[PDB]
């Protein structure tokens, strides 16, 4: 399914994932569509920060839900 | 120099490690003391894991710093 990131600029970029993805693979896929490491990602959804051993669906996150992507300071 | 590791009971366990080691030789280090593969273990410091590639130094791990074990599951 597809999902929405909405980038350091406020762009939204579309993944390609599925229900069963962890978050770590997430931020995995969001490297390599914005060149930050997974180590300096913070990932938000409905205003709370995602833990990476979790899977999407374990947040609820559903076709053409919107993450926000965060850089650690 | 020493750190420590909280280890999936939260039992803390010692390793001796210098501050070029990369994580994935300190999961290597985990793995000779509890039996946890490396593609098992997630290393947690700071509230955040670490990536294999990095040396203690890149996170500023100290002497007496703690990690968290975690255990791979989805979920």
């Amino acid at each position: 399914m597809q999902i929405f990131v909405k980038t350091l600029t406020g762009k939204t970029i579309t993944l390609e994932v599925e229900p069963s993805d962890t978050i770590e693979n997430v931020k995995a896929k969001i490297q390599d569509k914005e060149g930050i490491p997974p180590d300096q990602q913070r990932l938000i959804f409905a205003g709370r920060q995602l833990e990476d051993g979790r899977t999407l669906s374990d947040y609820n996150i559903q076709k053409e839900s919107t993450l926000h992507l965060v850089l650690r300071l």
